[PDB]
């Protein structure tokens, strides 16, 4: 087991990335990590050198170079090197808390997509209210800005594989995000999904209930998925802000309420966003990650590697 | 000024609808109301008979379009028909959204040269109870063209400027990022069209995470995305509220004040119902769970639309 790590991506990188690896080393004593970045800045945070190699580079993907030209031209950016390592068979998986668009490009043009999957999907395990050991997979969360009916069908297939093999959800319920109990897209996707007996399709799901466990896998196009996810996050943060302001004004019940709301909404506990439908595990850790979300990303990677979920996808399609 | 009222639509109808009209008659003693529905039910809640006509029918809408061209006697259709016939200036209903959408489109009719009417609501801005932002389409349509979003920007600007007194209203395009480039096929072309239109204060791309924070006065989107965004916001807000409600019911006062303040920030029906906008007369959808308050705010909104002549100014424009 070997993981290539973009050490330079993230608001708190390289510190948060390295420290998150330090913690994950304790979870997983035999994983070897390759840390791609400027070694001087990385070394400052290394606490134990075992199963660590540093690959030095002074290049990193900028805020903001355009993603496909940066991937094709900045050949030594830390993220590019990490992805190339995976492509080469030098590593088994890559994660970055860096720019999402760049990682998508690296995923498409360096890691490669599984043949017969035209459009990989950005997928996260999201919150089920009251259920800390449950979640639901939703995709596409933003790999694509346009989708066709056939993409959403393969999202159901991809999402089900992950929910079942990685999260142990047997015969997972697949719902289609729609505008009632739809568009030309969702109309056609519904018909294809209802016709496939190998998918446990549960019909249309409503955005109002997404956080209440209506399906194990929710399928949508990348534009709607992006807008829904960020709508959920923006509303949650705005509700939490209201509490913070009252707290910053008996106060203990209110601090506990805020803490509990943060916990319910803390879905990076389940890992990062999988760029799923690619030839190896590639994860987008959220950009404001500290060490914990890095550590949860590595746990998710460990599970994907140990369950061989990507190689099974490959033999399924390829 | 005559308003046609669907007395039968809504959870709490007709109690809540007539109680709403009773209050509105005190705000506006010279508006005449026609209350469509069965009179034995309607009369029970009349508390002053001045300026109230009842049009009896025992039929009410339980398929939208089919049930509209068929049930010529249903309370909603009669009310919608009356404004068509020129017997009433405006119509509202707390009944089914689809049927009111059908009734608005097919009976009231669209302003000529507006392609698709857009469902529009003034939505919250955090910390600012005298401010809002108009968003459309929130679900009249499940598919849209780039040119429809240009119209939505104009319609929204007229409403924000003439009805809500917002000068030179900022128009934002809901998009998947801030860059011009950046977007689905629909939003790439809409961005270009909106930036060329000299009628509008186009402010560029707005992101869904920040919608509640006053980033624009008018936010423009397709009906599928707008429905998903709106319902995502509501579903998230209600879930946060449930977390507080469970804490309360288990310093308890600081919690119920927090819950109450949260409900107040999200209580956007105080600005009126959802406008079926781009139609030939004011037609508004009052929320299904309405009491007398949201009916009364609906009446105030139509009073303002009529007084400001917003529909006439949109005909002129087109």
């Amino acid at each position: 087991m070997k993981i290539a790590v973009d050490a330079m991506g993230g608001d708190n990188a390289p510190q948060a990335i390295v420290e998150g690896v330090m913690l994950a080393k304790q979870d997983f004593p035999d994983i070897e990590f390759q840390l791609y970045g400027k070694e001087a800045e990385i070394k400052k945070y290394i606490t134990d050198e075992k199963n660590i190699t540093i690959i030095h580079t002074d290049e990193k993907i900028a805020s903001d170079d355009e993603p496909v030209k940066a991937i094709r031209r900045k050949k030594t950016a830390s993220m590019v090197l990490a992805a190339q390592a995976v492509k080469n068979g030098e590593a088994d998986a890559i994660f970055s808390a860096g720019n999402t668009g760049a990682l998508l490009a690296a995923g498409l043009f360096i890691v490669g997509r599984i043949k017969n999957v035209e459009r990989p999907g950005l997928m996260s395990t999201l919150p089920v209210m009251g259920e800390p050991d449950k979640g639901f997979d939703m995709l596409d969360l933003g790999a694509n800005a346009d989708n066709k009916p056939e993409h959403l069908v393969q999202y159901a297939v991809l999402g089900s594989f992950y929910a079942e093999k990685v999260r142990n959800v047997q015969n997972p319920r697949v719902g289609l995000l729609n505008n009632g109990t739809g568009s030309e897209l969702t109309k056609k996707a519904f018909e294809l999904l209802a016709a496939d007996e190998t998918i446990n399709f549960v019909g249309n799901v409503e955005a109002r209930e997404l956080l209440n466990g209506v399906a194990d896998v929710v399928v949508t196009d990348g534009f709607t998925g992006n807008a829904v996810l960020k709508s959920i996050e923006g509303t949650a943060m705005n509700m939490m802000s209201l509490l913070k302001t009252a707290i910053l004004s008996g106060a203990l019940l209110l601090k506990n309420a805020l803490h509990g709301m943060k916990d319910e909404m803390d879905y990076s506990k389940h890992g990062g966003a999988v760029l799923f439908g690619l030839k190896a595990p590639v994860i987008k850790t959220h950009g404001a990650t500290g060490p914990d979300a890095v550590r949860y990303t590595i746990r998710q990677i460990h599970t994907m590697l140990e369950t061989q979920v990507v190689p099974q996808l490959v033999e399924y399609y390829e």
